[PDB]
């Protein structure tokens, strides 16, 4: 796992 997780990182900001 090294992409798939990448996702939920991102996806913190993902609304600010």
């Amino acid at each position: 796992g090294l992409f798939d997780i990448v996702k939920k990182v991102v996806g913190a900001f993902g609304s600010l």
